[PDB]
Protein backbone atom coordinates (compact mmCIF):
# COMPACT_ATOMS: atom_id res chain seq x y z
CA UNK A 1 0.00 0.00 0.00
CA UNK A 2 1.48 3.33 -1.21
CA UNK A 3 0.89 6.82 0.23
CA UNK A 4 1.41 10.03 -1.79
CA UNK A 5 1.35 13.63 -0.50
CA UNK A 6 -0.92 12.57 2.41
CA UNK A 7 -1.09 13.06 6.18
CA UNK A 8 -2.89 10.10 7.79
CA UNK A 9 -2.96 9.09 11.47
CA UNK A 10 -3.83 5.40 11.83
CA UNK A 11 -5.22 4.60 15.28
CA UNK A 12 -5.51 1.19 16.89
CA UNK A 13 -8.44 1.76 19.26
CA UNK A 14 -10.49 3.68 16.68
CA UNK A 15 -9.83 0.69 14.39
CA UNK A 16 -10.51 -2.00 17.01
CA UNK A 17 -7.11 -3.74 16.97
CA UNK A 18 -3.65 -3.42 18.52
CA UNK A 19 -2.02 -5.16 15.56
CA UNK A 20 -0.97 -2.91 12.69
CA UNK A 21 0.15 -5.29 9.99
CA UNK A 22 1.40 -4.64 6.55
CA UNK A 23 2.51 -7.42 4.37
CA UNK A 24 3.55 -5.19 1.45
CA UNK A 25 6.42 -2.70 1.54
CA UNK A 26 5.13 0.43 3.27
CA UNK A 27 6.00 3.26 0.85
CA UNK A 28 5.73 6.96 1.72
CA UNK A 29 6.33 9.89 -0.68
CA UNK A 30 5.91 13.43 0.73
CA UNK A 31 3.67 11.96 3.45
CA UNK A 32 3.44 11.94 7.23
CA UNK A 33 2.10 8.63 8.55
CA UNK A 34 1.40 8.31 12.30
CA UNK A 35 0.68 4.96 14.02
CA UNK A 36 -0.80 5.55 17.48
CA UNK A 37 -2.28 3.07 19.94
CA UNK A 38 -0.71 -0.07 18.47
CA UNK A 39 0.88 -2.81 20.52
CA UNK A 40 2.16 -4.79 17.50
CA UNK A 41 3.71 -3.47 14.30
CA UNK A 42 4.59 -6.17 11.74
CA UNK A 43 6.16 -4.85 8.53
CA UNK A 44 7.78 -8.03 7.12
CA UNK A 45 8.53 -6.32 3.79
CA UNK A 46 9.99 -3.16 5.40
CA UNK A 47 9.47 0.56 5.01
CA UNK A 48 10.61 2.96 2.28
CA UNK A 49 10.40 6.72 2.89
CA UNK A 50 11.35 9.51 0.48
CA UNK A 51 10.84 13.19 -0.44
CA UNK A 52 10.37 14.73 3.02
CA UNK A 53 8.44 11.77 4.45
CA UNK A 54 7.86 10.97 8.11
CA UNK A 55 6.91 7.69 9.79
CA UNK A 56 5.79 8.30 13.40
CA UNK A 57 5.37 5.31 15.70
CA UNK A 58 4.06 6.11 19.21
CA UNK A 59 3.68 3.37 21.79
CA UNK A 60 0.12 3.60 23.11
CA UNK A 61 -0.29 5.71 26.26
CA UNK A 62 -0.27 4.12 29.68
CA UNK A 63 -1.14 5.77 32.97
CA UNK A 64 -0.93 2.60 35.04
CA UNK A 65 1.39 3.23 38.02
CA UNK A 66 4.51 1.09 37.48
CA UNK A 67 4.34 -2.10 39.47
CA UNK A 68 5.73 -5.60 39.64
CA UNK A 69 2.48 -7.51 39.26
CA UNK A 70 1.46 -5.15 36.45
CA UNK A 71 4.64 -6.04 34.60
CA UNK A 72 3.76 -9.73 34.73
CA UNK A 73 0.23 -9.18 33.46
CA UNK A 74 1.18 -6.35 31.00
CA UNK A 75 0.55 -7.00 27.31
CA UNK A 76 3.73 -7.29 25.28
CA UNK A 77 4.88 -4.51 22.97
CA UNK A 78 6.59 -5.66 19.79
CA UNK A 79 7.64 -3.81 16.65
CA UNK A 80 9.36 -6.00 14.05
CA UNK A 81 10.45 -4.54 10.71
CA UNK A 82 11.92 -7.04 8.24
CA UNK A 83 12.99 -7.02 4.61
CA UNK A 84 14.52 -3.59 3.99
CA UNK A 85 14.53 -0.04 5.38
CA UNK A 86 15.16 3.02 3.20
CA UNK A 87 14.97 6.64 4.36
CA UNK A 88 15.86 9.10 1.58
CA UNK A 89 15.57 12.81 0.72
CA UNK A 90 15.15 14.32 4.17
CA UNK A 91 12.78 11.70 5.58
CA UNK A 92 12.47 10.57 9.18
CA UNK A 93 11.46 7.48 11.11
CA UNK A 94 10.51 8.62 14.63
CA UNK A 95 9.72 5.94 17.22
CA UNK A 96 8.69 6.99 20.71
CA UNK A 97 8.39 4.44 23.48
CA UNK A 98 8.52 6.75 26.50
CA UNK A 99 4.91 5.93 27.49
CA UNK A 100 6.19 2.40 28.27
CA UNK A 101 7.55 2.42 31.83
CA UNK A 102 8.63 -0.82 33.51
CA UNK A 103 9.46 -1.50 37.13
CA UNK A 104 12.33 -3.95 36.60
CA UNK A 105 14.90 -4.32 33.87
CA UNK A 106 14.41 -8.03 33.17
CA UNK A 107 10.68 -7.42 32.68
CA UNK A 108 11.44 -4.65 30.16
CA UNK A 109 13.66 -7.07 28.24
CA UNK A 110 10.72 -9.41 27.56
CA UNK A 111 7.71 -7.09 27.47
CA UNK A 112 9.38 -4.71 24.97
CA UNK A 113 10.52 -5.86 21.52
CA UNK A 114 12.01 -3.48 18.94
CA UNK A 115 13.52 -5.38 16.02
CA UNK A 116 14.70 -3.98 12.72
CA UNK A 117 16.01 -7.15 11.07
CA UNK A 118 16.40 -6.54 7.34
CA UNK A 119 17.84 -8.86 4.68
CA UNK A 120 19.86 -8.45 1.49
CA UNK A 121 18.60 -4.88 0.92
CA UNK A 122 19.66 -3.72 4.43
CA UNK A 123 19.11 -0.38 6.19
CA UNK A 124 19.70 2.91 4.35
CA UNK A 125 19.52 6.44 5.76
CA UNK A 126 20.54 9.15 3.28
CA UNK A 127 22.59 11.99 4.76
CA UNK A 128 19.52 14.21 4.49
CA UNK A 129 17.56 11.85 6.71
CA UNK A 130 17.06 10.71 10.30
CA UNK A 131 16.12 7.56 12.19
CA UNK A 132 15.31 8.57 15.79
CA UNK A 133 14.25 6.08 18.50
CA UNK A 134 13.25 7.20 22.02
CA UNK A 135 13.37 4.19 24.35
CA UNK A 136 11.12 3.13 27.23
CA UNK A 137 12.46 3.48 30.78
CA UNK A 138 12.62 1.14 33.70
CA UNK A 139 12.96 1.97 37.35
CA UNK A 140 15.31 -0.68 38.75
CA UNK A 141 17.60 -3.67 38.15
CA UNK A 142 19.73 -2.35 35.29
CA UNK A 143 23.04 -3.40 33.84
CA UNK A 144 24.88 -3.09 37.14
CA UNK A 145 22.41 -5.49 38.83
CA UNK A 146 21.77 -9.22 38.47
CA UNK A 147 22.78 -11.18 35.42
CA UNK A 148 21.55 -12.85 32.24
CA UNK A 149 18.59 -10.61 31.38
CA UNK A 150 19.64 -7.39 29.61
CA UNK A 151 17.09 -5.27 27.75
CA UNK A 152 17.99 -4.48 24.15
CA UNK A 153 16.81 -3.43 20.72
CA UNK A 154 18.18 -4.45 17.33
CA UNK A 155 18.88 -2.15 14.39
CA UNK A 156 20.18 -4.14 11.42
CA UNK A 157 19.53 -7.55 9.88
CA UNK A 158 20.62 -11.14 9.66
CA UNK A 159 22.97 -12.59 7.06
CA UNK A 160 21.49 -15.24 4.72
CA UNK A 161 24.18 -16.71 2.50
CA UNK A 162 25.38 -15.37 0.13
CA UNK A 163 23.74 -12.00 0.90
CA UNK A 164 25.06 -9.71 3.60
CA UNK A 165 22.66 -7.38 5.33
CA UNK A 166 24.12 -3.94 4.60
CA UNK A 167 24.14 -1.05 7.03
CA UNK A 168 24.41 2.36 5.35
CA UNK A 169 23.97 5.26 7.81
CA UNK A 170 24.86 8.40 5.85
CA UNK A 171 22.38 10.45 7.83
CA UNK A 172 21.50 10.47 11.51
CA UNK A 173 20.89 7.43 13.66
CA UNK A 174 19.94 8.66 17.13
CA UNK A 175 18.69 6.52 20.05
CA UNK A 176 17.51 8.58 23.05
CA UNK A 177 16.59 7.74 26.63
CA UNK A 178 13.23 8.91 27.97
CA UNK A 179 14.70 9.25 31.47
CA UNK A 180 17.18 11.89 32.50
CA UNK A 181 20.56 11.60 34.14
CA UNK A 182 20.43 10.99 37.87
CA UNK A 183 20.53 13.88 40.28
CA UNK A 184 24.30 13.22 40.47
CA UNK A 185 24.78 14.00 36.76
CA UNK A 186 25.17 10.53 35.21
CA UNK A 187 22.97 8.14 33.31
CA UNK A 188 22.03 5.29 35.60
CA UNK A 189 22.39 1.63 34.69
CA UNK A 190 18.76 1.27 33.59
CA UNK A 191 20.01 0.96 30.02
CA UNK A 192 19.05 -0.69 26.76
CA UNK A 193 21.58 -2.56 24.67
CA UNK A 194 21.46 -1.38 21.06
CA UNK A 195 22.39 -4.32 18.80
CA UNK A 196 23.64 -2.66 15.63
CA UNK A 197 24.29 -4.49 12.38
CA UNK A 198 24.23 -8.14 11.39
CA UNK A 199 25.38 -11.37 12.97
CA UNK A 200 28.25 -11.74 10.50
CA UNK A 201 29.76 -10.20 7.36
CA UNK A 202 31.19 -12.40 4.61
CA UNK A 203 33.66 -10.09 2.91
CA UNK A 204 33.34 -12.45 -0.11
CA UNK A 205 29.54 -12.59 -0.07
CA UNK A 206 27.41 -10.08 -1.92
CA UNK A 207 26.72 -6.52 -0.81
CA UNK A 208 23.71 -4.97 -2.51
CA UNK A 209 25.48 -2.04 -0.79
CA UNK A 210 28.84 -1.76 0.94
CA UNK A 211 28.42 -0.61 4.48
CA UNK A 212 29.11 3.04 5.21
CA UNK A 213 28.80 4.26 8.80
CA UNK A 214 29.98 7.85 8.35
CA UNK A 215 26.81 9.66 9.45
CA UNK A 216 25.61 11.03 12.77
CA UNK A 217 25.52 8.08 15.16
CA UNK A 218 24.34 8.90 18.69
CA UNK A 219 23.12 6.11 21.00
CA UNK A 220 22.14 6.57 24.65
CA UNK A 221 22.69 2.94 25.52
CA UNK A 222 25.23 0.12 25.25
CA UNK A 223 25.96 -0.35 21.54
CA UNK A 224 26.68 -3.94 20.56
CA UNK A 225 28.62 -5.21 17.52
CA UNK A 226 28.74 -8.83 16.33
CA UNK A 227 30.45 -8.22 12.99
CA UNK A 228 32.91 -5.63 11.71
CA UNK A 229 30.33 -3.10 10.48
CA UNK A 230 33.00 -0.39 10.34
CA UNK A 231 35.40 -1.92 7.82
CA UNK A 232 35.34 0.31 4.76
CA UNK A 233 34.30 3.50 6.56
CA UNK A 234 36.94 6.02 7.56
CA UNK A 235 36.56 8.50 10.41
CA UNK A 236 33.64 6.74 12.09
CA UNK A 237 32.50 8.85 15.04
CA UNK A 238 30.03 7.43 17.57
CA UNK A 239 28.56 9.20 20.63
CA UNK A 240 27.29 6.61 23.09
CA UNK A 241 27.21 5.67 26.77
CA UNK A 242 29.24 2.52 26.16
CA UNK A 243 29.62 -0.32 23.71
CA UNK A 244 30.43 -3.98 23.20
CA UNK A 245 32.57 -5.21 20.31
CA UNK A 246 31.83 -8.94 20.44
CA UNK A 247 33.73 -9.18 17.16
CA UNK A 248 36.92 -7.32 16.21
CA UNK A 249 36.09 -3.92 14.75
CA UNK A 250 37.95 -1.63 12.38
CA UNK A 251 39.21 1.86 13.39
CA UNK A 252 36.55 4.15 14.84
CA UNK A 253 36.32 6.98 17.33
CA UNK A 254 33.90 6.56 20.24
CA UNK A 255 32.95 9.49 22.47
CA UNK A 256 32.04 8.36 26.00
CA UNK A 257 30.80 11.70 27.37
CA UNK A 258 27.45 10.10 28.20
CA UNK A 259 29.32 7.54 30.28
CA UNK A 260 30.17 6.36 32.84
CA UNK A 261 27.10 4.58 34.20
CA UNK A 262 25.81 5.03 37.76
CA UNK A 263 24.49 1.97 39.54
CA UNK A 264 24.60 0.11 42.85
CA UNK A 265 26.49 2.99 44.45
CA UNK A 266 29.41 3.12 42.02
CA UNK A 267 30.43 4.43 38.60
CA UNK A 268 31.76 2.34 35.75
CA UNK A 269 32.42 2.53 32.05
CA UNK A 270 30.79 -0.05 29.81
CA UNK A 271 33.50 -0.75 27.27
CA UNK A 272 34.12 -4.35 26.17
CA UNK A 273 36.34 -5.54 23.32
CA UNK A 274 37.10 -9.10 22.30
CA UNK A 275 39.77 -11.47 21.00
CA UNK A 276 40.97 -10.40 17.56
CA UNK A 277 40.73 -6.68 18.16
CA UNK A 278 43.78 -4.82 17.04
CA UNK A 279 44.74 -1.16 16.62
CA UNK A 280 42.58 1.69 15.35
CA UNK A 281 40.14 2.31 18.24
CA UNK A 282 40.11 5.88 19.57
CA UNK A 283 38.16 6.93 22.68
CA UNK A 284 37.05 10.45 23.56
CA UNK A 285 36.01 11.58 27.05
CA UNK A 286 37.34 8.43 28.76
CA UNK A 287 37.92 10.13 32.10
CA UNK A 288 41.01 9.10 34.12
CA UNK A 289 39.39 8.89 37.56
CA UNK A 290 39.83 6.44 40.47
CA UNK A 291 36.07 6.60 41.22
CA UNK A 292 35.26 5.13 37.80
CA UNK A 293 35.68 1.39 37.41
CA UNK A 294 36.54 -0.71 34.40
CA UNK A 295 37.54 1.74 31.63
CA UNK A 296 38.29 -1.22 29.34
CA UNK A 297 37.42 -4.93 29.46
CA UNK A 298 38.91 -7.42 27.00
CA UNK A 299 37.17 -10.75 26.61
CA UNK A 300 38.99 -13.74 25.17
CA UNK A 301 39.80 -17.44 25.40
CA UNK A 302 43.13 -18.96 26.37
CA UNK A 303 44.72 -22.10 27.72
CA UNK A 304 47.00 -19.82 29.77
CA UNK A 305 44.85 -16.84 30.83
CA UNK A 306 47.85 -15.00 32.29
CA UNK A 307 49.07 -14.53 28.70
CA UNK A 308 47.13 -11.26 28.33
CA UNK A 309 48.25 -8.16 30.22
CA UNK A 310 47.81 -4.42 29.89
CA UNK A 311 50.02 -1.37 30.29
CA UNK A 312 49.30 2.32 29.68
CA UNK A 313 51.85 4.86 28.50
CA UNK A 314 50.68 8.48 28.53
CA UNK A 315 47.38 8.40 26.64
CA UNK A 316 47.87 4.97 24.98
CA UNK A 317 46.68 1.64 26.38
CA UNK A 318 48.42 -1.54 25.22
CA UNK A 319 46.93 -5.04 25.42
CA UNK A 320 49.74 -7.60 25.20
CA UNK A 321 49.55 -11.30 24.28
CA UNK A 322 52.75 -12.85 25.55
CA UNK A 323 52.03 -16.13 23.80
CA UNK A 324 52.11 -14.56 20.33
CA UNK A 325 54.01 -11.39 21.39
CA UNK A 326 51.54 -9.30 19.38
CA UNK A 327 49.99 -6.26 21.07
CA UNK A 328 47.43 -3.66 20.14
CA UNK A 329 46.66 -0.21 21.48
CA UNK A 330 43.58 1.82 22.41
CA UNK A 331 44.20 5.56 22.07
CA UNK A 332 42.50 7.82 24.62
CA UNK A 333 42.50 11.58 25.14
CA UNK A 334 44.20 11.96 28.56
CA UNK A 335 47.12 10.60 30.51
CA UNK A 336 46.30 7.17 31.96
CA UNK A 337 47.89 4.83 34.47
CA UNK A 338 46.27 1.41 34.83
CA UNK A 339 46.45 -1.94 36.63
CA UNK A 340 44.79 -5.08 35.32
CA UNK A 341 43.04 -8.10 36.79
CA UNK A 342 41.14 -11.13 35.54
CA UNK A 343 37.77 -12.80 35.53
CA UNK A 344 37.40 -16.44 34.49
CA UNK A 345 34.04 -18.00 33.71
CA UNK A 346 33.08 -21.63 33.26
CA UNK A 347 30.65 -23.51 31.10
CA UNK A 348 28.40 -23.72 34.19
CA UNK A 349 28.87 -20.14 35.43
CA UNK A 350 29.24 -18.43 32.04
CA UNK A 351 29.45 -14.78 31.22
CA UNK A 352 27.37 -13.42 28.37
CA UNK A 353 28.46 -9.80 28.79
CA UNK A 354 25.41 -7.57 28.30
CA UNK A 355 23.61 -10.15 26.16
CA UNK A 356 22.92 -9.94 22.50
CA UNK A 357 20.27 -10.20 19.84
CA UNK A 358 22.57 -12.85 18.33
CA UNK A 359 23.95 -15.66 20.47
CA UNK A 360 27.01 -14.37 22.29
CA UNK A 361 29.88 -16.90 22.15
CA UNK A 362 31.35 -17.98 25.49
CA UNK A 363 34.46 -16.00 26.39
CA UNK A 364 35.91 -17.89 29.36
CA UNK A 365 38.46 -15.16 30.16
CA UNK A 366 38.14 -11.42 30.71
CA UNK A 367 41.01 -8.94 31.12
CA UNK A 368 39.81 -5.98 33.23
CA UNK A 369 41.61 -2.64 33.52
CA UNK A 370 41.29 -0.11 36.32
CA UNK A 371 42.74 3.33 36.96
CA UNK A 372 45.54 3.83 39.46
CA UNK A 373 47.16 7.16 40.42
CA UNK A 374 49.80 8.42 38.01
CA UNK A 375 53.50 8.14 38.93
CA UNK A 376 54.80 11.71 39.52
Amino acid sequence: KTYENQKIVIDGVALGTTTFEDDELLVLKNSTLTLNNFMNIKLPAGISLTDNSVLNINTPPDDTPPSDSYDVKRPQYSMVINGKVSIDNGSQFVFDGSSLVYSLGPYASEKFLFDINTGMDGIFISKDSTMRITLPKYLDWGFSHATTKFSGIHIGGTYKAPYNSPLVILGTLEVLRSDSRTDDGYFDDNLFRIDLGPDKIDENGVFTMKNDLSGNIHCQGILSFFADIFKGTDNVFIRTIGFQAISPISPITVDLAEGPVQGNGYLRYNVIISQGQGNGLKLLNLQARLDIGLPIIYIYNSDNYKDLTAKAHDNVIDIIDHSSNKSFSIIGDRKYNITYWYQQYTEIYPSYQYGGYFKVPLFKKSLQLDFIPIIE
